C-alpha cells in the first residue's frame, strides 16, 4: 500500500490505543502500526521523490520508520505483559518521532 | 513481494558487496537489503501458517528483521564514511542474523 | 557523571548546536549529548527512589535514555553527511524527547 | 567500569542465563548486561586508539552497545512474561552482536 494508506492506519491505531479498554486492544493496534511502518520503508514522499533513494534525507527518513517500530514493539511488550496504562502513554510518546519526520519531509 | 523474492534479494546483495570495489555499490546494495527485511515484514514464513499472528513465533520472526535491519544500517553509515573494507566485513557478519532467524523458522 | 551533570550536558550542547557554523561542531556536540545519556543509565532520579529498581516506571526511565540515543545517533548522521541545517533541525527536535521523560518523572 | 569489566559482567550473566532454572534469574541477569553495556559507552577499545573520538569506528563501535541493549531489553520482556525458554533462546541469539563487535574491534 502508498505511504498515504500507510500513515492513516497509524493515525487510526494511536485513537484506538487512547479509546482503548482492555490490553487486546492495544496488542492489535500497536501491532498493526509496527506493519503500516514497516509497510512504508518502501514509499518515496512526494517532496523526497526526487531523491535518490541513497541520500542523506532518504536514509534518515526510512531510519525514522526503523526507530519509530523500535518504539512501537517497546510499546508492545507492555501491552503483551498487560500493562494497558502504560502501553497507551508509549503510544502517546510515540507522536515525537511522528512529528519529526513530517516536520523534516511531509 | 514474495518472501522468496526478498530472501534473494538479501542473498544477491550480500554477493554484490563481498565483489565491489567501490562504497556507492556497497551503500546501495545495502539499501535494497534494508527494503527487502521491510517488505518481508508482511510475510507468514510456511513454518509458521498455522500459529496466531499474534503468536510468540510471528512476533519474533518480525524482531529479526528489525534487528537486521538495524545492523545493515549500522554498515551503511561505515560506507557513507568511505571504510569499504569494514562496510563489506560488517556485511559479512550479517549472516549470523540470516542464519540464527533460519534456524528458527525455515 | 551526576544526573544533574548529565541533565546540563545535554542541555548546553543543545545550545552549541544551535549556534553551530559547521558540521563538526555539530557531530562532536551530538556524540556527548549520547555519551552523557548513556552515563545516565545508572541513575535513579528523586522522583523515583522509592520504587523497585525493576519497576515499570525504572525500566521506562532508561527505555527513555535508549529512545534519546537512537535520535541522537540519527540527527548524528546527517551531520556526517555534512547537512548542518538538517542536523540542527533534528537536534532541535530531541526536545519532544527531553520534554516527555520530565513529564513523567522530573 | 572499565571496557573489561564490563565484558566480564556481560560474559557472565549470558551463562547465568544459560544455567537458570526460573525467570527471576533471567530478568536480573539480563538487566546487569543492559547496565553494563550502557557503561562501556565510553570506552575507547585497544584496537581504535589511533582514531577520532568520532571516527566512523568509534561511532560503530558505540552504536554496537545500543543495538544490543535494544536486543538485550526485548529478551527481557519475554523473562516479565515468564517464557523462560524464549528468554533464553534470545539471549543466546544475543552472540551475533558480541562476535560482530569482536571480528571488528577486538
Ligand atoms: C506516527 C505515529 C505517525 C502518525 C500518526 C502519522 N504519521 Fe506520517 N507522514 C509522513 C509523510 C512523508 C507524510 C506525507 C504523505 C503524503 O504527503 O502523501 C505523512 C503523512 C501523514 C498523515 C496525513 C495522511 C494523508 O491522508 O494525507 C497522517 C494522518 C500521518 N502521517 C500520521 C512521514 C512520516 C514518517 C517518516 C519517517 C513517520 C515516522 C510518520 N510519518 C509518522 C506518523
Ligand atoms: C540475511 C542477510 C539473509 C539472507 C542473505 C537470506 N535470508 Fe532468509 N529466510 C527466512 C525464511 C522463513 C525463509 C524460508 C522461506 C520459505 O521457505 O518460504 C528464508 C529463506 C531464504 C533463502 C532461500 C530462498 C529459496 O527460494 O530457497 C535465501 C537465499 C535467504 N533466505 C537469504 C527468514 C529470514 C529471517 C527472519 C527474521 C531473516 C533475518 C533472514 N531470513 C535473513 C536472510
Ligand atoms: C529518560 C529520561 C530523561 C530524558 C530522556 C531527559 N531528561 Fe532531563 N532530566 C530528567 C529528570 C528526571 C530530571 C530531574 C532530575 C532532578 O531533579 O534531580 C532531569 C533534569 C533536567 C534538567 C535540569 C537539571 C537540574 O537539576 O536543574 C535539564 C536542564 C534537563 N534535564 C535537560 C534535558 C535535555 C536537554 C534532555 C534531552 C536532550 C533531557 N533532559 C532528557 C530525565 C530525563
Ligand atoms: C560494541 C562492541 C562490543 C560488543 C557489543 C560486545 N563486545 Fe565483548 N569486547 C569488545 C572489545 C573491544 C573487547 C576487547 C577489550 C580489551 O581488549 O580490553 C571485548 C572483550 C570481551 C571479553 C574478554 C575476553 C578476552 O579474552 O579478552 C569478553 C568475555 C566479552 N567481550 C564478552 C562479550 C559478550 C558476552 C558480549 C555480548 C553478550 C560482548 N562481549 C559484546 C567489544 C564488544
Amino acid at each position: 500500500a502508498d505511504l498515504e494508506d500507510n500513515m492513516e492506519t497509524l493515525n487510526d491505531n494511536l485513537k484506538v490505543i487512547e479509546k482503548a479498554d482492555n490490553a487486546a486492544q492495544v496488542k492489535d493496534a500497536l501491532t498493526k502500526m509496527a506493519a503500516a511502518a514497516a509497510d512504508a520503508w518502501s514509499a518515496t514522499p512526494p517532496k523526497l521523490e526526487d531523491k535518490s533513494p541513497d541520500s542523506p534525507e532518504m536514509h534518515d527518513f526510512r531510519h525514522g520508520f526503523w526507530i519509530l517500530i523500535g518504539q512501537i514493539h517497546a510499546a508492545l511488550h507492555l501491552a503483551n505483559e498487560g500493562k494497558v496504562k502504560e502501553a497507551q502513554a508509549a503510544a502517546e510518546q510515540l507522536k515525537c518521532t511522528c512529528n519529526a519526520c513530517h516536520q523534516k519531509y511531509r
